[PDB]
């Protein structure tokens, strides 16, 4: 027994061969079909997630999140959350890895990337939301936060939706004038306008900022479109909110994970008693979802481990049917299985 | 940058180049050295370590060890008890890999093996516990359980005290019989007693069985010496326990990590009110340990992620003198820090 280990080559590799776009919406359908297990009863929520706080040289956090599938599998993904990385090191934010682990034995069966699986199934768990809830004529978008998942949140929701534009705000000059060039490929067209602009004007609004604890809102408490639909993507830190409490109070709220988004997710500023139907719950039973498109609506997006697992287990697929990856051997496996020392 | 991985052959590579005497004594020298810190307020005990108990084959755990040391690198380790291992799959029972991450980006910085490494530091902790608690003078070891763990809890306590003798016990006849060929490198000359005989012999004790829930004890609440100390090193389902509650009661107890031992060790037997100062101010201050070497004795040994950080850099230590290991880029650092797509 090895470890297949599918390193930042073969995953380029898989995303390479299969095109991004194709390998977004197998994301979207696998998770809404898995979404719609848990919904119905078949499979179960992740346990909630853990973490340690880092405050040097800002404020971040790492954090561990498994997922079992009894008597198959456990999936594990490890994920730092460092928002100086960008600008200090020239590293992404979110760096991360996701391990696979035999239910039967333990034994450590497969490891890969989680940067990019990251942000393609964050991406994807908001365009299965806003394919609920956003009008399905939408045809602006509004991103505030424009770094890493900004990218896949207008990648995702472009595949769902028929947005033609992109209204984008960052508090940073350089990553919001960046940002055109990073979107070029989707062929929606992006334009900068101020929080106050989006608010007013998109159909479906994603926020996904490294907004420190406290700071927030991030979008105004002001005028927005009847219909409007918001991706509140960002979290990390107990304390980190980006919607304004009015406009929270005033909406249909759908958490990924109830008891997370209670901790980690704008559901923190939120009496338990208001929160709509899980997405999972509206996966198996559209009717909790069933005129909502029409009015305010907040899909709480904290991330949870079931997501990593159906992405890995999207990414394993096309790495096995092209042979994709290496093994190593990794684990001690003695000879005689009560000999530590035995090293062969 | 890539991830330094130290596979099974580069950690056998270790064991030959720096030999294991002295690789257990490094190994006991930074535990103790570690455990003092956390016992004069210079460390801190590595947080609660989580778990997910399965049922399939038998009943086991598979269990996730977070350590953080601020500003330099975090600790996980995953393991998994499966306790069919051995006879069905000619498997370890522990089966587990030790990963690092720099602490102020989240990089993984390093991947090892952690099935040796278990055994080293658990054998090692048992050595520091019973340095303290066992009278120097101690000639005969008592193990009940003769598989993987016994084999280092004879090695290591073996460095520390004056053994002579180590009278054994396994319920499996092939395990037992087998243990003084494993045994054979400590020159320690093995006997196979059963457990009213260790009881009554031995001046320290290791019990490290994969005993079920609620099928213990594994030792005899019968005439044990007044100076006895025991090392009860079994741990992995909430409810499994290997001691005599009356025993326990008589005893001074002194456990790894509070928090596990009381959910997982032989204080979960024990009102929490009932404890010593843990190991880690034992090794601080062992003038409170001396005194309870000529009465009963128990170190209530879970584990805990501290110890696996503090073997994980012995080795890698010895691994980089060495040049052993390879690099593997697993994670993905795109060119452009604000661009997933952005692959290498
Ligand atoms: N819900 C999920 O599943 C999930 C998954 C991954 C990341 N995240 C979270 O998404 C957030 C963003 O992650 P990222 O990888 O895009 O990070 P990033 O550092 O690449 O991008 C964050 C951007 O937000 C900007 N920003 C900071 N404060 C702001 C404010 N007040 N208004 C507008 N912009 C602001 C920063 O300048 C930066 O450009 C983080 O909180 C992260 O933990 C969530
Ligand atoms: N405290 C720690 O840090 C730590 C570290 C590693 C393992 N452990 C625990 O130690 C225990 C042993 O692990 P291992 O790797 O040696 O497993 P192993 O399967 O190699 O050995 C366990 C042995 O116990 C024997 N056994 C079972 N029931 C018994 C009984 N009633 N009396 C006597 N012997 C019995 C089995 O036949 C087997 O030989 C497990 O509970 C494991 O989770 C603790
Ligand atoms: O699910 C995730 O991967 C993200 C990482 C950052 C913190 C919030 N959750
Ligand atoms: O600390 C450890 O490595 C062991 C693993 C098995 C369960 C008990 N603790
Ligand atoms: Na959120
Ligand atoms: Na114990």
């Amino acid at each position: 027994m090895e470890t297949w280990v599918l390193g930042r080559r073969d995953v380029a590799e898989v995303v390479a061969a299969v095109g991004r776009d194709e390998l977004m919406r197998r994301i979207i359908d696998r998770l809404t079909g898995g979404l719609a297990e848990i919904g119905r009863g078949e499979r179960h929520l992740s346990p909630l997630r853990g973490g340690l706080e880092r405050s040097e040289p800002v404020p971040g956090i790492w954090e561990w999140m498994p997922h079992r599938e009894p008597g198959d599998h456990i999936t594990l993904k490890t994920v730092g959350y460092s928002p100086a990385n960008p600008a200090r090191f020239g590293l992404p934010t979110i760096l991360g890895t996701v391990a696979r682990y035999d239910d039967t034995t333990g034994a450590l069966t497969a490891l890969m990337d989680g940067v990019l699986l990251t942000a393609l199934r964050t991406g994807a768990a908001s365009a299965v939301a806003s394919r609920l809830l956003a009008r399905p004529d939408s045809h602006t978008l509004g991103l505030i936060g424009t770094g890493a998942q900004a990218v896949t949140q207008l990648h995702a929701l472009s595949l769902v939706l028929p947005l033609q534009r992109a209204l984008v705000w960052d508090t940073d000059p350089a990553h919001r004038e960046s940002f055109a060039r990073r979107a070029a490929f989707t062929g929606v067209s992006v334009e900068i306008a101020e929080p106050a602009r989006i608010a007013a004007e998109a159909d479906v609004i994603s926020t996904a900022t490294s907004v420190a604890v406290g700071q927030g809102p991030v979008l105004p408490d002001t005028g927005v479109r009847e219909h409007l639909h918001i991706n509140a993507v960002g979290a990390d830190l107990v304390g980190k909110t980006e919607l304004p409490l009015g406009l929270l109070e005033r909406a249909f709220v759908t958490a990924d994970h109830p008891e997370q988004a209670l901790r980690e997710g704008e559901c923190q500023q939120l009496s338990a008693d208001r929160l709509g139907p899980q997405l999972a719950h509206l996966c198996a039973d559209p009717a909790a979802a069933a005129g909502r498109q029409d009015t305010l609506s907040v899909f709480d997006s904290t991330g949870f481990a079931f997501e990593d697992a159906l992405a890995m287990e999207v990414f394993l697929e096309a790495a096995a049917e092209r042979d994709l990856g290496i093994r190593v051997g990794i684990e001690h496996h003695p000879g005689d299985a009560l000999d530590p020392y035995a090293l062969q």
